[PDB]
């Protein structure tokens, strides 16, 4: 099974998942000098009021907060998108110290962590089916920048003791994912992929320009998770970020510019 270790990490993924060297891999560095304006782009529309969070799960690579996606209760529209996209889950990536951990980077600048809010195109019947299509998924990426303690985030971090090891899950109702958004939805967008195996090239990326905050003390909580299952030898979730991949023949577009 793949991981982030020296012997199963990002550098090795291409063996079991050759699409790792595909034409549209994520994440990427966003060079702000090379970002294009596009009048076809629209403001991002997030409709999360009716969202109902189900549970929080440790899957051995990160942790996920799952949402009810059986109806249009938490949907993403416009931005670069056509149609309706349902929120299925969010999860995080982070690094071993505060100076690194984001997957996307801006002019090479790394944030301490990154939040990925994962959505699927209701044109397909479900998440799994959508993931197999180039227009199937839309992921909103949000940077976590070290500074002030974040009370919204803290609610998530308060649950982590319950899911320390791989396979553990806990009830996590009434979490508003809109509480993990910044107050400006300016974005960069490009066509890409999942940043974890199977690295499917089915994601329209929407990376928010403006980060949310996280304290250094809060960041300590992320790294107390275990990659390993209960009973197995301890391996701390110190880092789980894929590095920047080549942009190749893609163009990053910016809204409002
Ligand atoms: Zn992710």
């Amino acid at each position: 099974h793949w991981g982030y270790d020296k012997h199963n990490g990002p550098e090795h993924w291409h063996k079991d998942f050759p699409i790792a060297d595909g034409e549209r891999q994520s994440p990427v560095d966003i060079d702000t000098d090379a970002v294009d304006q596009d009048p076809a782009l629209k403001p991002l529309a997030l409709d999360y009021g009716e969202a109902t969070s189900d549970r929080m799960v440790n899957d051995g690579h990160s942790f996920n907060v799952e949402y009810d996606d059986s109806e249009d209760k938490a949907v993403l529209k416009d931005g670069p998108l056509t149609g309706t996209y349902r929120l299925v889950q969010f999860h995080f990536h982070w690094g071993s110290s505060d100076d690194q951990g984001s997957e996307h980077t801006v002019d090479r600048k790394k944030y301490a962590a990154e939040l990925h809010l994962v959505h699927w195109n209701t044109k397909y019947g479900d998440f799994g089916t959508a993931a197999q299509e180039p227009d199937g998924l839309a992921v909103v990426g949000v940077f976590l920048k070290v500074g002030d303690a974040n009370p919204a985030l803290q609610k998530v971090l308060d649950a982590l003791d319950s899911i320390k090891t791989e396979g553990k899950s806990t009830d996590f109702p009434n979490f508003d994912p809109g509480s993990l958004l910044p107050n400006v939805l300016d974005y960069w967008t490009y066509p890409g992929s999942l940043t974890t195996p199977p690295l499917l090239e089915s994601v329209t990326w929407i990376v928010l320009k403006e980060p949310i905050s996280v304290s250094s003390q809060q960041m300590l909580k992320f790294r107390t998770l275990n990659f390993n299952a209960e009973g197995e030898p301890e391996e701390l979730m110190l880092a789980n970020w894929r590095p920047a991949q080549p942009l190749k023949d893609r163009q990053v577009r910016g809204f409002p510019k």
